[PDB]
């Protein structure tokens, strides 16, 4: 699958730079602007409309919605509106939610991991029944969540950092698990992951050795294979992404806002 690159931007209350930041993302060659779903962050679909008004080619995605925050019928209303009024530029990533304090602040039941995944399941089923036109992404590494992505999603997002970094070998197993559940639909589902850190260096080997301090359970060799880290020159990072597309199927790669400019040269090469 051809590469698509995203940057996860945080639209921040009290800061006046949103439209400028979105323009910088598009001008730097990103294909997707991704926004999160948190209390204390701007509301995601409203922020995405503001981004759409100042950009022309990028897709806009949630990354990912906290399913506890959304009534499925009203979310379907939001998605149809975002789709029609942007001319088809909106995608919806969904997940279970994970910050308990936000559940408590909003007056919502934290429940159990099982009830939070069931809410995601119920919402995905309802959105598909309502035939929402926005492509749907499902994120998260749990068995049930990957099973729901296999059933319902256009894009599956694998998490590489739980932060505890997951090894390439554990990611091999998660991708294979997803593929087995997807069965005949596997070829129809785009695979995404978020790179947490983009570390520009002329000595990737010395860099990985120093990073063992923050990841003691890993060898330097494992660190250089972590899907959530990109280390080296732009050319080395492009080669790494080519290898990881072959290994994991990852063609939709997102980075964090702080690394927007660091990663842009890799887009130039790929």
């Amino acid at each position: 699958r051809p590469f698509r690159f995203g940057v996860n931007l945080v639209p921040t209350p009290g800061v006046s730079s949103w439209r400028e930041t979105c323009r910088t993302a598009e001008q730097s060659g990103y294909d997707v602007i991704a926004v999160p779903d948190h209390l204390g962050v701007h509301s995601p679909f409203i922020a995405m409309m503001a981004a759409a008004a100042v950009t022309e080619r990028v897709q806009l995605t949630t990354f990912v919605l906290n399913s506890a925050f959304w009534n499925p019928v009203l979310l379907a209303r939001d998605l149809l509106t975002a789709h029609e009024l942007t001319g088809g530029r909106v995608e919806a990533g969904l997940g279970t939610g994970y910050v308990r304090a936000e559940f408590e602040t909003a007056g919502l039941d934290w429940g159990t991991a099982g009830t939070r995944v069931t809410r995601l399941a119920d919402t995905l089923a309802a959105l598909r029944t309502l035939a929402v036109p926005t492509p749907l992404m499902v994120g998260g590494n749990g068995d049930r969540v990957l099973g729901l992505a296999a059933e319902h999603a256009d894009t599956v997002s694998f998490s590489g950092a739980t932060l505890r970094m997951i090894t390439a070998e554990a990611m091999d197993e998660r991708v294979a698990f997803f593929a087995e559940r997807a069965g005949e639909r596997d070829s129809q589902v785009e695979r995404n992951t978020l790179v947490q850190s983009v570390i520009a260096t002329d000595d990737r080997a010395a860099t990985a050795k120093a990073m063992r301090s923050r990841m003691p359970y890993l060898t330097a060799e494992q660190i250089l294979q972590l899907p959530t880290l990109l280390i080296g020159t732009p050319a080395q990072m492009a080669e790494t992404l080519l290898e990881r597309r072959e290994r994991f199927g990852f063609s939709y790669v997102c980075v964090q806002e702080r690394y927007l400019a660091a990663f842009a040269p890799v887009i130039g090469l790929l």
